[PDB]
């Protein structure tokens, strides 16, 4: 789920693209303290968002979790990326969770939507919004 300062471009960017830290239990703080949880799993892709945004303009396909969602692109090459994997759960104080990194370079798959009309900026009429897969 996303704070609601977010818009899901904003979100996208934050959980899969703005990775502050190259050490995952760093940069997992982030996505964690938003989301009030340390989040089992997550996937940062190490590429420009301008580089997502024109993945958007793709040929769109089946979203993979989705077979109800016509609104996914592949990526066409690979990408360098990080996996964050949880380690160390922390119950309560979420800052203390710890991640393990997986490093590898796959191809990923994008849903992408129109921006959000109040909050998005005008320079990107179409936005990712959801990391659909990675392979």
């Amino acid at each position: 789920m996303k704070p609601p300062q977010f818009t899901w471009a904003q979100w996208f960017e934050t959980q899969h693209i703005n990775m502050t830290s190259q050490q995952c239990t760093n940069a997992m703080q982030v996505i964690n303290n938003y989301q009030r949880r340390c989040k089992n799993q997550n996937t940062f892709l190490l590429t420009t968002f301008a580089n997502v945004v024109n993945v958007c303009g793709n040929p769109n396909m089946t979203c993979p979790s989705n077979k109800t969602r016509k609104n996914c692109h592949h990526s066409g090459s690979q990408v360098p990326l990080i996996h964050c994997n949880l380690t160390t759960p922390s119950p309560q104080n979420i800052s203390n969770c710890r991640y393990a990194q997986t490093p590898a370079n796959m191809f990923y798959i994008v849903a992408c939507d129109n921006r959000d009309q109040r909050r998005d900026p005008p320079q990107y009429p179409v936005v990712p919004v959801h990391l659909d897969r990675i392979i």
